[PDB]
């Protein structure tokens, strides 16, 4: 078709990456190569052992468990693709794009040991086919001919596994371009062998294959060594011995002295393979864990036993188990049959779609190997009887394969369909991990891997194979499949699970760069799938998991602190540095910022001429109205110019902070040398903070001393301040009589603290009484609750809400409504009207109605010129100094400033005549965006 | 005495610490509460089972590895207590106030679940004694008499269980007082009982105790049931049989049918406690683990055995095992035999010098009773034998406690002693249990608590009582010891561990006030300890520490969300603020910044009449330099008053935010409506950022049509922005010709990126090229250095420190040394000469010697008037252009500013002929306070 001459199921690596700086479709770029490094060598190996141990539903349930775990891992993978523009160069960098360089490091360095152990275990699945199916007569170490034989067993795959893996890094050196040419060889031999095998069963619910064993009365033999097996060998006239029982007994003369199982028992013959179609499910669905050195044993028969001591001989041709099974001890040699889903994105810089490829292409490449796993074990359990099942390397069928004889021509179509994919998956594997180490060590995250970098021209790691030729030979002197198998599979649990972390932390937390566009994420599934892979790595050994996983955490933090070090510049002093920053940009969202207002406070002091802060009773405000919580940043202003005026801003910075951590305020300082006052504290309303760490109120004393003259500009900027805010939506707390307010360890034994309301913001003037009787200077402070009311209205009902709110909150203030109808009230009401309704879309948009709208006042409640007929505060002053003139802190909603500022000063003796004969007032205003639900 | 009327060893709680809002020496108040909680039921009830099963240097090893976890946390302890001024309440509050109300909760928690559960191992060993060596007579269920005694036994301790915890939990709800007043009889009858064993054997090398036990040929026989050994009686003229033939034997008749084993063997008479004198060490310093229902047999005997099938019949008078047996289920059930060790810190807002009492007093209470176990597991295994060490409850010694009998009294001073110190021990527990849920939720930390913080008048924990008597009543259906004692000895680990974890974390990340002051405390210790608590967590269960860390890390959780959502309104988004805020506070401690300078950045851009920004480009040229690292700020000042102009800034802002996102900028914004421009410029380079998260250096275009007129305080706001940053200490890039800087998708071809020196700062001249060609734009350009030197010095030697500087470093660039003789480099040198031991003295307290002064040229190559004879550069840039006039890009240190502003006109016109014809010019300008020696 001329597009097949680019089949490629290796992976690109770093070539393909640097030369994207300056064709494949969904089924031959994606789907393919995943199915063809998922099928492998336990599939015709090792899955009819384990249905004849576990039987179905415990084979059934751990191809059910070890599936839908990376099935969630793939939905992982696909949020991964549908994220950025799927850069070029594989799954490297297309996970360490989208995730970080520490999320890559280690998801990229536990799938390099995953693939250099695959690596073992391919050529250890090779000398497997080799020694005992094709030619059994290379085996140069013959132990003793005695049941020492596991020794020369081992040490027959150490010397064969160290020459193939010799001549297999020898050809990835010199035939890469051959290596890739015969990939499409690869993928036939192992599609064939699984349609000889599913063809054999077909035929056998008509014609069963004719493979014979033979049983000792209950004990399975070993068909090699002997010819018929009879016993007897009845020859026609004279009757001479057989060969089996020259195995048996003492010599081949007929006379006497054979052993006590082999005389009180016949031989029988019956069918190894009895079809599809014999009811062989049922004696078939249920566990058989046997132990190291038991005879198989074929249950449902005669055996009269000895019920002597059994010196069981263990030289007798029978049919010994080699290792003790259980059910844990089989997960973890199943395993690594479902691994090989990051093949999906070998390819990534040659598909057309790369979003919508690999998606669909890695969920269709495991949704169709697990309808080939879940239906292989129920059909070897209903054509092959147990005792088949139960050994490995074919000794009660002749040598023959197990899974081999079940194919629709001579069993050699699998055996020879074996050889060639279990070498041509170590010949891939063996390319695809010194590509990857070649591919991290060019982006400098590591700096002590940097001469796995190094290549020849064109690519072609040249250093990275020496390492990984070194790295595979230790899983060729461990020299055992069912040992290297639970070794690989505990790597790739392990990036598995860092995947799924990975993804579902920065979904929560909303990391800025990061959108799924997939169609079914939804945060839980790739959370749910990381369940599932450290508890199947919890059981296959927690001896292994529990150090798999502390040397990846051990360089998830050296990726942080290298990389810390060259960001910034020196390494622990860039954690936190980085770390604040991370934090910062992650504020930025757009989504609004918060339901439940908290006063953050920004504290405007005044320093004198040696530079020491003028009143310090003003920090000790925010210490007992903060307690150490949120934020507080503490700013005043210098007059002159930066450049001969910086030493009295280096002392008067200091001063600061030698008395912010006196009055225990827990914050930042900042220190202005502006040229006038007024825009340099301007300024510092405008830009206070940093990204979302920024302000929300202004706190500031009162300009007393303001009526006199010599301060003429100073209550000026007092009332551009209000007029600041109100236009920048921050409220203000201002504080009369700074100097009678009480220091940290004086502690009101009794009185009171009244507030008015009159007809404005409730829940910023309920939250501050709640937050000062959290300290223990205003503790034992009453707290009574007076609201003006006009008329007309009602009143009578505005005190039983009040009532009801204290009683849904716990707070036992006490309220009383006083009245007023003629203008004692009216710079409050009189100048707006529509604040009432331009409330409620502040609160439209709040999108809270189900029970958010009680415990929230304000609005459960809600049921004549400045300049020289004006305001008079006179009616309003004495009913308040009536009632509050000994009552330790009132406070009070202060009007809204005027319009034309030719009433700039009537405003003023407003604020003088409304709070005199009153000790310690703060005045507090509003800003419209505050509403608060939850009083902490 | 009148001081031991005050003796206390329960804990104080919140009573103790509100009233603290408005004596007791070292041993009184911190080492006699510990050495009382220590010592317990394990002591005498377990110690010697264990030692007769692990033997000698097995115990020896668990005693020294269990002892060695409590020592290092108490270490941990004892910084915790040196840090801020000892609180009173006890020690929930010693530890929340120092390590946070995170980590407080958490450890706060673990320890209420240990000491309820404790409170069960007690009532548990109150049971033991009562009904098998005070009065086995009340035992209200006998089973069968058959070998069905195991339920019985347990059915028995849940009927009794269940009645002394209820009138144990009646006593502690109305005789607090008197169970406080008898708190000295408990540490008197402790204290006897372990002087009383200690005299025993002393005794014993000389007298031994005369306990005698029979065998039945290496076989141990229950004494209980039989009167005299002896099998025969032969009482003088005729003979009859025992009563120990009558076990055995079908009748008392003398005739016949007796058992095999009994009939072909003897029976034997040794001393069960042979004295200390006896060499008794060697035959018992190996281990015996044995299995469930396994004769004990006493070692190096006749034994004529049956070798037969052995039906061993589980109804003759033998001594079976109760439990399989192993090492890492000793480690569980000794674990509490060392916990305690919060005691030393239950009376702290009583002593005198809490600060003193606390370390040396917690100190000493460990490390004598580890002077008790490790002395007394050798003197066990001195003078018990092993059969009668391997039972419990004492069957071979006729039903006498095996610590008991070893005495120096009667058994009974121990049998007494131990049953008065459990119950003594549960009364302790089950008011220190419901104290400490009562100290938790009164601070709200978990909200979900705060009903069992109500008391009754006076405190005494009312409803905390009863979750702890419902807690504690499932550990008393369990009704085993041995199955109680390993799940608290989890909850004991998993404290201590996040003591010693929290500890070690803050040393390390420099939180702000934590200071240990102690003496030995080295940050390693406390690291080291944990690597201990969670290594024997592991060898008690797997699948218990598993999960007593997953729910302890999701209440940490759950007090951070928590905590968070009042801190500042809203939860998810209170996380990211909290953890920014933190990180800054951490940055605020006073060692100097960074070694390893590298450019912050603060990119100051314009906008124009529709608020667009006038020059992009400049902002490609921060993507091009940072990568996406580090912090960079962008600032534009708008002129005007905030109150009618901020509108104009609201889309001034947004669109710097539309275009850093485009040219792929990440960062920060800040736009600033100043009254002129020449102050707000002037205000962000002082407040820049907020805390360690400042800029450093400024990158700002250049005045292109300054010369003309109409724009004339705009190069007057230039020279003034280059006297800040000098005496600010900043650093400065202009680059001219703004519009010629590439785009990101250009990518220079080839070319070269020249360098000019002339005599200053090169550190901060080689690492911006080194910067620059980390980007896909000037990759591919060479690097050429031309640095000038003036003569009478060499030039021939610096250009030789200038190739190893490169050949040390891999940068691969060339050098010429072009040379000057008369006054054509003179606005560099001349003006100052100081620098180069100015220099000096900002390199000595950078305390770098051991080839860290490599790697940093500079010092390695250090080997007439402004106004209107002055400055001329046309001798310099005739050289500048013959040899780089093509060539992408310049570098140029810039000349300081002049110090009179008369001559503020001629600087301006000595940067246009420096640097005319010329297309793409970059001038830097140092700071002195750079120092580069990493080049990342
Ligand atoms: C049973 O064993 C005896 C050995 O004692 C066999 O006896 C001899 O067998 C050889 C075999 O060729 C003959 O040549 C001898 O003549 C036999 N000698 C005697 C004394 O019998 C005997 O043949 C064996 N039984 C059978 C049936 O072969
Ligand atoms: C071994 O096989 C033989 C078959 O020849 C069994 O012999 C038969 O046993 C049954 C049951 O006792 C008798 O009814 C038949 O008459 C026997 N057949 C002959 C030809 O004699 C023998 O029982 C089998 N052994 C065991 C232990 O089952
Ligand atoms: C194979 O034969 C043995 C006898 O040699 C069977 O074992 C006996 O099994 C029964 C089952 O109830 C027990 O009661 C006997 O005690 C066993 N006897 C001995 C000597 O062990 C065995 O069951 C047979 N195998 C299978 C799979 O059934
Ligand atoms: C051995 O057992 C026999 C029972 O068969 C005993 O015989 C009887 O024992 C009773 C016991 O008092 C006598 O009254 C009978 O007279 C005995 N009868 C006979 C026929 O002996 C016998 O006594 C037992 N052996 C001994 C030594 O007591
Ligand atoms: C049980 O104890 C008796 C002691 O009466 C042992 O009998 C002695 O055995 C030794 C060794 O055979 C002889 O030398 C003595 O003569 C025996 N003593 C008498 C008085 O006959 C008997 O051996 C012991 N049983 C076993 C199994 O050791
Ligand atoms: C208690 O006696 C038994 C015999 O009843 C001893 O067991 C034998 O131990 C030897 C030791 O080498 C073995 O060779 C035998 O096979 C054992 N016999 C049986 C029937 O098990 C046993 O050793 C004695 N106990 C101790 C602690 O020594
Ligand atoms: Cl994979
Ligand atoms: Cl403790
Ligand atoms: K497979
Ligand atoms: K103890």
């Amino acid at each position: 078709l001329s597009g097949l001459a680019n089949y490629t199921n290796l992976p690109q690596g770093s070539r393909e990456h640097e030369e994207a700086e300056n064709r494949m479709g969904t089924f031959m770029g994606v789907y393919l190569p995943c199915l063809q490094n998922i099928f492998g060598v336990i599939l015709f190996l090792r899955l009819t052992w384990v249905v004849g141990i576990a039987g179905i539903m415990e084979s059934f349930c751990m191809v059910f468990i070890c599936c839908s775990c990376t099935m969630l891992t793939a939905i992982s993978m696909s949020a991964i693709a549908t994220n950025g523009v799927v850069p070029a160069g594989g799954s490297y960098y297309m996970i360490s794009r989208s995730l970080g360089p520490e999320f890559g490091g280690a998801v990229g360095l536990c799938f390099y040991l995953g693939t250099t152990f695959a690596g073992a275990m391919y050529i250890l699945g090779t000398i497997e086919i080799l020694l005992a199916y094709l030619f059994p007569a290379m085996a140069i170490f013959k132990a003793e001919d005695a049941s020492g034989e596991a020794a020369a067993m081992l040490n027959n795959m150490r010397v064969y596994g160290t020459c193939v893996l010799t001549c297999m890094a020898t050809v990835v050196f010199v035939g890469v371009k051959y290596v890739n040419k015969f990939a499409l060889v690869f993928l036939g031999c192992v599609i064939l062998s699984i349609l000889a095998i599913y063809a054999g069963v077909i035929k056998s619910a008509f014609d069963p294959p004719n493979f014979p064993i033979c049983l000792l009365g209950n004990r399975t033999l070993s068909r090699h060594g002997f010819d018929v097996c009879a016993k007897l060998a009845w020859e026609g006239n004279e009757t001479v011995t057989t060969r089996l029982w020259g195995l048996f007994c003492s010599s081949r003369f007929l006379n006497a002295t054979c052993d006590e199982y082999f005389t009180r028992n016949n031989v029988t013959e019956i069918q190894g393979i009895p079809g599809a179609a014999s009811g062989l499910i049922k004696e078939n669905l249920w566990s058989s864990y046997l132990t190291k050195g038991v005879i198989v044993e074929r249950s449902g028969m005669t055996s009269v036993g000895l019920a002597d001591g059994t010196p069981i001989d263990m030289d007798h041709p029978y049919v010994f188990s080699d290792m003790t099974s259980y059910f844990t001890l089989l997960v973890g040699i199943y395993f690594p049959s479902v691994t090989g889903i990051m093949a999906g994105s070998n390819r990534s810089g040659d598909l057309r779609d790369a979003q919508k490829s690999i998606p669909t292409g890695t969920i269709l490449a495991i949704a169709t190997t697990s309808a080939v796993y879940i239906s292989s074990v129920v059909l070897f359990g209903a054509c092959i009887e147990g005792v088949v099942l139960r050994d490995k390397f074919g000794e009660a069928v002749n040598g023959n394969l197990v899974v081999g004889t079940l194919a629709w021509p001579s069993p050699w179509v699998i055996v020879i369909g074996s050889f060639f994919s279990t070498c041509g998956a170590g010949l891939q594997s063996l390319t695809g991990a010194p590509r990857l180490l070649q591919a991290i060590s060019r982006d400098g995250i590591v700096p002590f891997l940097q001469v796995f970098g190094h290549g020849k021209a064109n690519g072609e790691p040249t250093w990275a194979l020496l390492l990984t030729a070194c790295i595979c030979e230790i899983g060729i002197l461990i020299a055992s499949l069912d040992e290297v198998a639970p070794i690989l599979s505990m790597f790739f649990l392990m990036c598995y699970m860092f995947v799924n972390l990975a993804c579902a932390v920065q979904t929560l937390l909303r990391t800025p760069n990061w959108r799924p566009r997939f169609r079914y994420y939804h945060w839980t599934l790739s959370f749910l799938g990381m369940s599932l892979c450290l508890a199947l790595m919890f059981i296959c050994s927690w001896y292994y998991a529990l150090v798999a996983m502390l040397i990846a955490g051990l360089i998830y933090k050296y990726i942080e602190y290298r990389g810390a070090e060259k960001e910034w510049g020196d390494g622990i002093r860039g954690l936190s540095l980085s770390a604040a920053r991370y934090a910062l940009l992650r504020l930025e969202e757009g989504p609004p910022h918060t339901k439940n207002w908290r006063p953050q406070l920004l504290v405007l002091v005044r320093v004198d001429q040696d530079q020491n802060v003028v009143h310090p009773q003003l920090l000790s405000l925010t210490s007992q109205l903060k307690a150490g919580k949120g934020l507080t940043i503490v700013g005043s202003v210098l007059e002159g110019t930066f450049l001969e005026n910086h030493p009295q801003a280096q002392r008067a910075e200091e001063s600061i902070r030698r008395l912010m951590e006196a009055e225990k305020v827990k914050g930042f300082c900042q220190v202005v040398i502006s040229s006038n006052l007024r825009d340099g504290v301007s300024h510092l309303i405008q830009s206070g903070g940093l990204g979302g760490l920024q302000h929300n109120t202004v706190l500031v004393g009162w300009p007393r001393n303001w009526r006199q003259k010599e301060d003429h500009q100073t209550w000026r900027n007092f009332i551009e301040l209000v007029r600041e805010t109100t236009a920048g939506h921050l409220a203000l707390l201002v504080t009369k009589n700074v100097s009678m307010f009480p220091g940290n360890p004086e502690r009101f034994s009794e009185g009171s603290i009244d507030v008015w309301w009159i007809v404005h913001d409730g829940g910023m003037l309920m939250l501050l009484p709640f937050l000062l009787r959290h300290h223990k200077v205003w503790r034992k402070c009453k707290m009574r609750i007076f609201t003006v009311a006009q008329m007309d209205d009602n009143s009578i009902q505005m005190k039983k809400d009040l009532t009801t709110f204290l009683y849904h909150l716990r707070i036992t203030a006490e309220v009383e409504v006083v009245e007023m109808h003629e203008s004692d009230i009216s710079a409050y009401t009189y100048e707006k009207t529509l604040v009432m309704e331009q409330r409620s879309q502040i609160l439209k948009q709040m999108h809270l109605t189900k029970n958010e709208r009680e415990r929230e006042i304000q609005s459960i409640t809600d049921e004549l010129t400045w300049t020289k007929r004006m305001h008079t505060a006179v009616r309003l002053n004495e009913v308040i100094v009536k009632k509050s003139r000994d009552a330790k802190l009132v406070l009070l909603n202060m009007p809204g400033p005027p319009r034309n500022r030719n009433g700039d000063e009537n405003y003023m003796e407003f604020l003088e005549v409304l709070t005199e004969h009153l000790d310690r007032v703060m005045l507090v205003r509003g800003g419209g965006r505050e509403v608060i639900t939850i009083y902490s």
